């Protein structure tokens, strides 16, 4: 083992730890380009959760600033102020990849505003989160998962990281709520007669099932459209991204089987990965 494969290594433990279905999926990578996720995901990971480090915003800004010194010299040595093992690998993907440095900076963004973070008003504003935190990170990583990218490859890249993290916001309706978070926005909570701190306290109804099926209606078309042009990634990670996005439709049937609870976070089996991984690399 060198430094460098302990500096990867140890990004790969930060994805698992966070998503045993990402991990599940992109593992499955080759080598170089698994080790490319697991750095692009763990630097996104340690923004997502920097502001409880103190409980402020220090953090942050070194991871900042270290993503800032690579994208202006790639190739010089940096003494990294945040996380030296994650930026380390991060450098060493920039050095053979085009990475997407604005991406991060949208996404570094994104995790400060949630600081003051205040319902979102529209599902535009809910959407535009989506993007922020999610969408991001499918744009990173497209340089990754194609061979020659185009508008289209970062755009269905895109739509893939924001249909993900709808699929999470409606897996983790209770534990966002716990956290003094409600995504859904106010317009469509309005809409549909829903107060998820009265479903948290009295259980589910008809009108948070009819709002919460709404979201992942939208969810399920989207991983659709991702899938019907899932020909913009390379021929092996193709099946990489389709296992990984059936992996998290999957979620949405977990979620109706639990009768849509908000008192534990559901999941897709490590053994219904597996079924799911076979009948797509029978399809390949």
């Amino acid at each position: 083992m060198t430094m460098m494969d302990m500096n990867f290594k140890y990004c790969h433990k930060i994805m698992k730890k966070h998503s045993k279905s990402f991990s599940y999926a992109f593992d499955l990578l080759p080598e170089d380009q698994r080790k490319a996720v697991w750095a692009i995901y763990a630097v996104c990971r340690k923004i997502d959760d920097s502001i409880d480090v103190y409980g402020d915003i220090q953090f942050l800004n070194q991871i900042k600033e270290d993503i800032q010194s690579i994208e202006k010299y790639p190739y010089e040595y940096h003494h990294f102020q945040s996380d030296r093992r994650i930026m380390m690998a991060l450098q060493h993907v920039a050095q053979h990849k085009n990475i997407a440095f604005q991406s991060f900076y949208n996404l570094i963004d994104t995790v400060y505003k949630d600081q003051h973070f205040t319902m979102f008003e529209t599902d535009a504003e809910l959407f535009g989160y989506c993007y922020g935190v999610a969408g991001t990170v499918g744009e990173v990583l497209t340089p990754i998962l194609s061979d020659h990218e185009t508008h289209q490859t970062y755009d269905v890249a895109r739509r893939l990281g924001e249909s993900l993290q709808l699929i999470n916001i409606l897996r983790d309706v209770g534990e966002d709520f716990e956290n003094e978070r409600i995504y859904f926005s106010k317009q469509r909570l309005k809409q549909y007669e829903v107060d998820i701190a009265e479903v948290y306290q009295n259980g589910v109804n008809n009108h948070y099932i009819d709002l919460w099926e709404y979201y992942a209606a939208i969810a399920e078309k989207d991983f659709r459209d991702v899938m019907d042009q899932i020909k913009v990634f390379s021929i092996e990670a193709q099946p990489i991204i389709e296992l990984a996005a059936r992996i998290y439709i999957e979620i949405l049937d977990e979620v109706r089987q639990a009768n849509y609870t908000l008192h534990e976070r559901v999941f897709v089996e490590k053994r219904k990965k597996a079924k799911l991984f076979h009948e797509i690399n029978s399809k390949y």
